[PDB]
């Protein structure tokens, strides 16, 4: 269906699964990864995403600002991440290399340079 549908923009940055970065990566499955994305003005939390190639990646994205786009350079990754949302996009990195992740959806003056990044280890 899944797991995470509802937040709390106003305390996303405090209390739950976003508020420590240092924990954004959590093993959920013998290979499998769930990673808590915080889309913000103008960036995204963690930066750098970390994770190994051939795991299931589950991101799971929400902002406590603004509309945003989680679009990943050079796959089919592209949500809407909405202020109170989770928005959860599965993928499998079958090769390493690093990725940059592009706002699709107009944020505010910050949005040209608002870019992540993920690095899929070997
Ligand atoms: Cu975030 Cu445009
Ligand atoms: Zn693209």
């Amino acid at each position: 269906a899944g797991k995470l549908e509802r937040v709390d923009p106003t305390t996303v940055r405090q209390e739950g699964p976003w508020a420590d970065p240092a924990q954004a990566v959590v093993q959920t499955g013998p290979n499998q990864y769930t990673v808590y994305v915080l889309a913000f003005a103008f960036g995204y939390q963690p930066n750098p995403i970390e994770v190994p190639q051939g795991a299931e990646i589950v991101f799971k994205i929400t902002s406590p600002d603004v509309i945003h786009g989680f679009h990943v350079e050079g796959t089919n990754i592209n949500v809407e991440v909405l202020p109170g949302e989770v928005s959860t996009v599965r993928y499998t990195f079958k090769r390493p290399g690093e990725y940059r992740i592009i706002c699709n959806q107009y944020c505010g003056l910050g949005h040209q340079n608002m870019f992540g990044t993920i690095v899929v280890k070997e």
